[PDB]
């Protein structure tokens, strides 16, 4: 299991937690030097448990699917909360079984559905470590509308940071001050799948992408990624969703 305590957290400890998270994910092979995530895994070994502690010491345990890094649900004291979707439901059979009651949230865990329930797109929700602290706080006591917002912050300050060096860096800059995400961040978040597929399709194609991937950069200018020599591939992305899942 991996743990992170917001109390006494600085950019450095966060970096270590995200490194720990990355190393918690299994993989047998690397593609162009980046860990390729497993196609599938059997039983309880498919889920990673994250223990998160807010500033006051309260905690929630989050269950993450190790083949994609998707959050499936979490535990607050004695109530387990799971997304309203098949995979999440499958996940309820191996984790948080000793919970007194299990609640199914009224939405599945994809950005589109979470942004609807939250009432705002993630362009306008501030993220950072202070926000993570709030997120944890908000999940300790049920409120489907509040949880949507908190989960959008949680998914990004953990899963998305794990997948992209850039996003981990964005969060370290927001260690004592929240700030809405840059469009580069949103763009990356949205391309993890495409990039993952294209970096794999370049393996028997001299490192050249079958189809170019379009992102928005630091400045907000539209850019095209056609090949693995790009910074995004050489230095940004840290995990690859196996094509068997796309
Ligand atoms: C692969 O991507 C690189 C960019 O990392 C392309 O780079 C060209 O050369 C410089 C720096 O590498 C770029 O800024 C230029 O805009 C590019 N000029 C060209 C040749 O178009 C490189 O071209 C790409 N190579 C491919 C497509 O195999
Ligand atoms: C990032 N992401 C996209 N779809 C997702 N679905 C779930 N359930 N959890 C996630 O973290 C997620």
């Amino acid at each position: 299991d991996v743990s992170f305590r917001l109390s006494g957290a600085d950019p450095s400890s966060y970096g270590m937690f995200i490194k720990d998270l990355r190393n918690a994910l299994p993989h047998t092979e690397k593609v162009y030097n980046i860990p390729l995530l497993l196609p599938s895994v059997s039983g309880a070994g498919r889920y990673l448990l994250m223990h998160l502690f807010n500033y006051d010491g309260n905690t929630i345990t989050v269950a993450v699917d190790v083949t994609n890094v998707y959050i499936m649900g979490y535990l607050a004291l004695t109530t387990s909360y799971f997304f309203n979707e098949p995979a999440a439901d499958l996940a309820s059979q191996y984790v948080f079984r000793s919970a007194r009651r299990k609640i199914t949230l009224p939405y599945s865990g994809n950005y589109e559905r979470l942004q609807i329930a939250a009432g705002k797109p993630r362009e306008k929700i501030p993220i950072g470590l202070p926000a993570l602290d709030t997120a944890i706080s908000t999940l300790l006591h049920y409120d489907s509308t509040a949880a949507a917002g908190a989960l959008l912050v949680l998914i990004q300050t953990t899963a998305e940071a794990a997948r992209f060096k850039y996003i981990e860096q964005q969060i370290q800059e927001r260690a004592y001050r929240d700030e809405v995400p840059s469009s580069a961040t949103i763009s990356l978040e949205n391309s993890w799948s495409g990039l993952s597929k294209q970096i794999q399709l370049a393996q028997g194609n001299n490192g050249v992408f079958r189809t170019p991937t379009v992102l928005v950069d630091s400045k907000g200018n539209r850019v095209q990624i056609t090949n693995v020599t790009s910074n995004v591939v050489t230095s940004n992305i840290q995990l690859l969703l196996n094509t068997k899942n796309i």
